[PDB]
């Protein structure tokens, strides 16, 4: 680990995000800043909010500039625009002057007692609103710094509920701007091509679920994109990819009978203390296009990840899960129960996205995640999707 | 002798299907159903899909009965996820009955409904023995003359327009007829030939012989029943066992080689374009299918021209070139006399007297120097060989 100042800078957890502390402004004012790798807008709540115990003053800052432009991003949040000097304490040493999008008007953007009270997206300025024109955060770092162009993270899920105390004192993971720390994966990375800069998007070429292929044109599985979205809880699925899915892994844990609340991840699931039947739910694997001609490789995650902790209704002593696959109209998003198996490296410097095993993915005696390869896979270029 | 009533209720084209209008629930809810000699089961969509303008809400019909099962219904060319009912389902254009049916109510499918065919559900008109989940699932035409006097007996006459229709022209046009209970002599002209249905589940023939332009293609005649010969209402084209299908290629190609098409062409994957009016007709060659006589040691044959094998399709510019895609491919399942192969002739399905009859269509697609044939009898030994066991 070559980068133990950013090391365990995160908190938070799947269902409510990852943060990451920054400052803004002079005097710094210090505010958690959700990470998000599915949007390219830093922005912060800047007005009173019954669910922010902080925010950004402007009138407080010596260094705030007024942009004089307004700024509309439904999903919902508004804002006006300026630039103020921005740093991160638990991260590389610099100061950078950055666009700010001071949030005035919200709705059910801020999630009570997610403890955030702002989001940095790190994806690619072609997605920024209201244009591309407003230059993202992390292009701004690179300009400004000699900060290498990348960034990794790894997300760690718990493996059980955690209460609105212990999710402030509990480490939810790291962020290492500017490199790869070694100590936060096992095994060795591999990399697949990010296809186009605008979110972190990939291409999926193969899905297995417990070893059988779905068998679907692999274009359906980036149907119309695929993306990598640290923003997002759930993986989500393209419509006939998640139907086909759902009924596999009805199948492959057909031993147990579950309502369709459950698989619509609406409704949670119990088992008596420490009984949860890990075993009976299959491994899902993607097969991402390798960087190599007509190589690929695959990640294999367990229902540890895709089965999300939560409390239950009752807080009695059962562990309780909810279904965190979902279907997706937008495409396929790995979201944060995705990303909590593996450490992921935004390595924007080589446009391609690398992913290991997380030392901190949770598994059990018989099982863990796993990140093979490399594996010969034919035409994968028309596994992605062209409108 | 004449079915009035039933004659033109159809539309429709070989590229996405034939389609009869019905009613299901009470009160009466109407949708365009595709005719499918080649399945049998009864299915409709029942949730909104984005091809689909209009679907069978189970909800609002009082006689609405769940059999609480699902049914999954996969195939290579299209998919469908269903549940299980029954309810009274009537056709406007056919027999003045109301029948007590299965229906499977489609709530997922995969590449199943195209975009503007206009058709919301399938009729399967074969044998309980390929009813999904399985035999115990009545088909639509057994209850259908369980439950009337209506005869066990439907004719098709599928009729192509020799041009491409467009999205107005399709819905506007009569594309044949299903004559339920009978047979209607208009539509046809000469003489019915009968061959018998093989074995009751799909409607299964026994190919004796091809020829193209004449000329034998000399196969061991199992070679074209492997693994069965059917008539499909429910798919586009003729499609050939592979080893058959390559040599019938050689020989069409080598009957029409003053001109040379790309390999995309006889893929029938690619269109081919000819200056209004000037398709060269007269390059390609005739198609003729023996098929076993009801006599022993008899057989007799039908002929298909380039006008129905070669399927009319809109140039990608809408120019005033007349286009057209091959409409033979290869099959892994046997040969399958599709839509284009039943527009050359009027087909009746005699299930009471487990016979397909073939006669040339009223409406079939010629020239003025070829037509489409029905003719016989041959002498031909040892037919029941030429079936696959
Ligand atoms: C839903 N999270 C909050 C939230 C609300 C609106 C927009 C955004 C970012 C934009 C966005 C929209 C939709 C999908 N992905 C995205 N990145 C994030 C919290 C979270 C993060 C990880 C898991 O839970
Ligand atoms: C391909 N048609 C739709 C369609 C799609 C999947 C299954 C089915 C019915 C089952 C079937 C499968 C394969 C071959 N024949 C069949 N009858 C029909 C449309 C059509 C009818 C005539 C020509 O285009």
């Amino acid at each position: 680990g070559s980068f133990v100042e950013m090391v365990d800078n995160l908190r938070g957890k799947s269902g409510q995000g990852y943060y990451v502390e920054m400052t803004v402004g002079s005097p710094p004012q210090t505010l958690n800043i959700l990470v998000d790798t599915g949007s390219s807008n830093f922005a912060v709540g800047a007005a009173p909010h019954p669910f922010l115990h902080r925010y950004y003053q402007r009138q407080l800052s010596s260094t705030y500039r007024d942009l004089r432009k307004g700024v509309y991003v439904p999903y919902k949040w508004e804002g006006e625009l300026g630039t103020d000097l921005v740093s991160i304490p638990h991260g590389p040493n610099v100061t950078v002057r950055a666009n700010i999008a001071a949030i005035t008007e919200s709705d059910k953007f801020f999630i009570n007692g997610s403890n955030w009270e702002g989001i940095l997206g790190l994806a690619y300025a072609e997605i920024a609103r209201p244009d591309d024109s407003l230059e993202p955060f992390f292009d701004s770092l690179v300009k400004q710094t000699h900060v290498p162009n990348l960034f990794s993270l790894q997300l760690c899920g718990a493996g059980f509920p955690l209460n609105q105390s212990e999710v402030l004192a509990s480490v939810g993971g790291s962020m290492i701007i500017g490199g790869i720390d070694h100590s936060l994966y096992t095994g060795s990375l591999w990399y697949t091509p990010i296809r186009r800069e605008w979110y972190y998007e990939v291409i999926i070429v193969r899905v297995e679920i417990n070893g059988q292929d779905l068998k679907m044109d692999c274009k359906e599985y980036n149907y119309d994109k695929s993306i990598v979205d640290s923003g997002t809880t759930n993986l989500r699925l393209p419509k006939k990819v998640f139907e086909a899915a759902v009924k596999s892994i009805k199948a492959a844990s057909s031993t147990e009978k579950f309502p369709d609340g459950f698989w619509l991840g609406e409704q949670l699931v119990c088992w008596q203390a420490g009984t949860t039947p890990w075993n009976i739910f299959p491994v899902i694997s993607l097969y991402l296009m390798g960087e190599v001609t007509n190589q690929s490789f695959r990640i294999t995650i367990l229902p540890q990840q895709y089965l999300r902790p939560v409390e239950d209704v009752a807080t009695s002593q059962d562990d309780c899960y909810k279904f965190a696959i979902s279907q997706s109209s937008t495409g396929t998003v790995m979201g944060a129960v995705i990303m909590e198996g593996f450490y992921v490296v935004f390595d924007r410097a080589r446009k391609r996205i690398g992913f290991a095993v997380s030392a901190c993915h949770v598994h059990d005696e018989f099982r863990t995640a796993a990140v093979e390869g490399p594996f010969v896979t034919l035409d994968m270029e028309d596994c992605g999707y062209n409108i």
